[PDB]
């Protein structure tokens, strides 16, 4: 690896990309750790993985690793034409809680902090050892050449939609979320018009088990 971030918000950024350690929630944890690795900037992408091992609070995250694309604040949804992003992972079992999921914040408030905002829109690509997403099941979604599950529900006072695979993980991927956010914008009255970015990663959601390893090949990212 060319860097190990083991720390504890460990981070690195670089080629307008940025990766952490981001164990948000380890204080639920009874034992673990996790470190999550850069292993490459290669060809327009980042490369980087996160091993780990997490044991207590079965139903509650431990950590989101994740790579992320920087950007710049104020940026209405609605003028963003397109987030065409790629990434090939691997997990090296699935006999553990945790997910692969991109993970997007939006607010009307652009200088909401990058921890949440207004509206979260997650795209799971794995759903191992039977963790739940927020909220509960809505209805059935054709999108980027899949079928997903979409679940809505709150964190707090923030409106969570989670677009999930009904059947197995999904380790090569590619799509545009500008067609999750219009779906939404058409079908949920989600307002982009009025919601800036806050954030665009994609990571892993670790609940329990390991020892696990969450290889990113390659993430790609854009928006225009």
């Amino acid at each position: 690896q060319i860097r190990s971030l083991c720390e504890l918000y460990g981070y690195w950024s670089g080629n307008g990309y940025e990766l952490l350690n981001n164990l948000w929630g380890k204080d639920t944890a009874t034992s673990g750790w996790q470190c999550t690795y850069l292993d490459g900037t290669n060809n327009g992408g980042i490369q980087w993985s996160t091993a780990w091992e997490w044991q207590g609070a079965p139903d509650n995250v431990k950590s989101y690793p994740y790579v992320g694309k920087q950007i710049q604040r104020g940026r209405k949804i609605s003028d963003i034409n397109s987030m065409r992003t790629s990434v090939s992972w691997t997990y090296d079992r699935t006999d553990i809680r945790a997910n692969v999921a991109y993970d997007v914040f939006t607010a009307r408030d652009p200088d909401h902090p990058n921890w949440g905002g207004d509206y979260e829109l997650m795209i799971w690509l794995a759903r191992y050892g039977g963790i739940y997403p927020i909220g509960t099941f809505h209805s059935q979604v054709n999108l980027a050449g899949r079928t997903w599950d979409l679940w809505t529900g709150y964190n707090g006072n923030m409106r969570v939609y989670s677009f999930l695979p009904p059947s197995g993980d999904i380790r090569d991927f590619s799509c545009d979320i500008k067609d999750f956010f219009n779906y939404l914008e058409r079908n949920h009255g989600y307002p982009a018009r009025e919601q800036n970015l806050i954030v665009y990663q994609v990571g892993t959601e670790c609940f329990t088990g390991g020892p696990a390893r969450f290889t990113c090949r390659d993430f790609r990212a854009d928006l225009w």
